[PDB]
């Protein structure tokens, strides 16, 4: 999917990863409609009678809005750092809006992140438009590189991230190989041995057969536990978006929270995430509890 | 006020001023139903097939019901107000007319008898035609279904008649709008017993926040000892969450907590969405909401 999506005044989110179904946003503006050298970028502000504001698609998919962001860059960030006993080294696969690597950089114990996103137009476009999500690009605790994940993970090595956080597009489009096994194998690998990963890990209404594909392969490779954390995000497809959150060492819990945020200076500046959703949110329907068992 | 317009080129666009600048679409197979009631728009059709949804019932534009995903908010509303009663033997619902809270209340081998009272009898009868697995349970002899307004149901109806109350309502805009009002729970709390539970189709904290919070504080004013905000996920509401006020008449009530615990029920295998974990869980609020408690 491209620019097509764009019709009659409306952003329409059709796609054959959810087929019969579309989320649909009134477009106020189109401000930028691009092929990159990897994907469609389609960047717009929404009606200003909603609260969307603006609006970010690859390959026809919404990845970000500005009223909506919050909750999964705090999901990922925080439910994967507080779940550390001290995480000071960061990976981020993807990532290039720089929601997450913001909320990364709010814990005091990080001394550095890395961020490897294959596509820099998305970093560029990010700074360009949603300057609240991509200011933290700029940090110096951060090295942002353009390239792809798979190599760039191939290249590092043992022992080098306490987190590692997998912040993707879909598995249509350039990131498919970040949901097979083989990337898994490096990411256990490059965690050291307290490590902690998570990922963008799709919806338990669309996709519970990778889910469950992954939540095992992930295991298989040598992952101690993983377990599946959902939330609540409107603009992602059937209104919720979850995360396997995997511990390296066994004997973890990830689904209590190890350092709790409440115990840091920033607690009251984040709009979704506390200790009471990270726990709630490995409670799963009874249809997907197999997930977490 | 929507009517037929919405299906149009193959798709139905859920457009509704209720929330501006967006709208959920499902592609339409087959029209099975459409057309003006006594009381509003009723539109029934099949989905899909390619597509997860089945068969489809909204009502004035607002989808009300999918097959796929109808059991989230059944089993939500029905058992976790039963469960936090200590003996619920009369249970009344207002609206509910395609039965499916009604299934779930009957599952409680407590319940003695439970009242129905839907302003629109045409939303039973093509539940009945339509949706065979959703009102399985209208004309069960523990049920007694009555076509009516409900504001006018409660007012006539004596103290201390019912155990739970659940108000299974459309959205404010159309018949439903004086449920979402003051003078009909002052009625609410004067028919529960002084035991009593209440709860009711609560809307989205992305769209209605300030309803809500300003229900939470008249509903207390009114004499309800606490009122606690349980949030579900539902993809087919407007933003892929819906909330439920849970109240308790008396004080010393924690409804957060399952006070009879359904893993001690029957049927608690039969459910595909409520578990107790997913009880406690489902009142957790996102920071941004948490001022409704
Ligand atoms: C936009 S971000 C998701 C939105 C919430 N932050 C997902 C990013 O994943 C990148 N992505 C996709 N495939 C890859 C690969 N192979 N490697 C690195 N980054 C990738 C893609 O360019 C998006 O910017
Ligand atoms: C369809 S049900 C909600 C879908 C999940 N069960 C909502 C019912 O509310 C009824 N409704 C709306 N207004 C009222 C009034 N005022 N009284 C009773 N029932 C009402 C409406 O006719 C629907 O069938
Ligand atoms: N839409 C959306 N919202 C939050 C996170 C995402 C990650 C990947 C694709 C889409 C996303
Ligand atoms: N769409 C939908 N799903 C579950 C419950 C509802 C209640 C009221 C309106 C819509 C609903």
């Amino acid at each position: 999917p491209g620019s097509e999506l764009i019709s009659g005044g409306w952003f329409r989110e059709e796609n054959d990863q959810w087929p019969g179904q579309a989320m649909s946003l009134r477009v106020e503006k189109v401000l930028y409609d691009a092929p990159t050298k990897f994907q469609h970028l389609t960047i717009f502000e929404s009606d200003p009678k909603g609260p969307w504001g603006t609006v970010m698609a690859l390959d026809g998919c919404i990845q970000v809005t500005d009223y909506d962001e919050f909750v999964y860059h705090e999901v990922l960030g925080h439910t994967s750092l507080c779940s550390h006993p001290k995480p000071e080294r960061v990976l981020i696969i993807g990532g290039g809006d720089g929601g997450v690597l913001r909320e990364v950089l709010r814990h005091g114990t990080v001394e550095h992140c890395d961020l490897v996103d294959i596509d820099g137009e998305v970093m560029e476009q990010s700074k360009q438009h949603f300057p609240q999500i991509s200011r933290s690009l700029a940090d110096p605790r951060a090295t942002v590189r353009v390239g792809d994940g798979l190599a760039f993970v191939r290249q590092t090595p043992d022992n080098t991230y306490d987190v590692v956080i997998i912040d993707t597009t879909d598995p249509a489009g350039p990131a498919s190989k970040l949901f097979g096994e083989a990337f898994y194998k490096d990411v256990l690998r490059i965690l050291k041995p307290d490590g902690i990963c998570c990922n963008q890990g799709e919806s338990i209404w669309l996709d519970l057969e990778l889910i469950e594909k992954m939540s095992r392969f992930i295991r298989e490779t040598g992952f101690a536990s993983v377990q599946y954390a959902l939330m609540h995000v409107p603009t992602y497809p059937c209104g919720s978006i979850g995360t396997l959150v995997c511990s390296k060492k066994a004997g973890v819990d990830v689904t209590k929270p190890l350092r709790p945020v409440e115990d840091m200076p920033f607690a009251k500046d984040l709009k979704y995430y506390d200790s009471e959703m990270h726990k709630a949110s490995f409670a799963l329907p009874r249809f997907a509890r197999h997930i977490n068992n």
